[PDB]
């Protein structure tokens, strides 16, 4: 099936806990896969304009590890619950992708999660201004604008709203699309 095939692909890129004990400032993100209309989508947040770091930017759910977290995957799930109301029973964490090193002292660990079809986002307005889906296949043929560095523009055909996706967020989205969608019979 579509979902069994996605999970099988993802598991081949799982790094596991290999890098997890290293003494960094630690953050985790959840790359949430949603199946709608017979295709996979990624769920993105738009950060509240209130926040000091990157107000109004497109981001995956996530944040800083805290002492309660059993592991890095727990960080991602705790933060996702706080930001969009995603409960742990509503997500299957499939793998841990390559971590992202930033600022010389920080390590961001991305986890891919399969999201239950009955989940409905409840954006927490203190943290998130908006939540939206993008079809995973978009990231194979994105609309690129050079700002100099590359920026994706995605227009939601439901409402005509355009979102800008860039940086680590854009890079991770492409990675997930390659892993899941490369070399598939039609
Ligand atoms: C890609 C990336 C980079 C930095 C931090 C995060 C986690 C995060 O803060 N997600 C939030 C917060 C509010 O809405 N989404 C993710």
């Amino acid at each position: 099936s579509m979902l069994d095939d996605a999970k099988a692909r993802l598991r081949k890129y799982d790094i596991g806990g290999k890098y997890s004990h290293l003494p960094y400032n630690k953050y985790s993100v959840l790359l949430p896969l949603v199946a709608k209309e017979g295709k996979l989508h990624l769920l993105f947040t738009v950060r509240s304009e209130k926040l000091r770091r990157a107000p109004g930017e497109v981001c995956f759910p996530g944040g800083k590890r805290d002492p309660t977290d059993m592991d890095d995957a727990a960080t991602a799930l705790r933060e996702a619950q706080e930001e969009v109301g995603l409960r742990p029973h509503q997500v299957e964490v499939v793998c841990c992708l390559v971590p992202c090193l930033i600022d010389t002292d920080t390590l961001i660990t991305p986890f891919v999660g399969l999201i239950d079809h009955n989940f409905q986002a409840q954006p927490n307005p203190a943290e998130v201004k908006d939540v939206f889906l993008v079809p995973l296949a978009y990231f194979l043929h994105p609309q690129v604008h050079d700002q100099i560095n590359h920026i994706f523009e995605y227009t939601n055909p439901e409402d005509g709203v355009t979102y800008q996706i860039k940086g680590m967020t854009a890079n991770l989205a492409v990675l997930v699309a390659f892993i899941i969608l490369e070399k598939k019979p039609t």
